[PDB]
């Protein structure tokens, strides 16, 4: 629930993280 906004809007920002 928490984790699905963020690889949508914070996925981009993961970037450095999700790389």
């Amino acid at each position: 629930m928490w984790k699905t906004p963020t690889l949508k809007y914070f996925g981009g920002f993961n970037f450095s993280q999700i790389l």
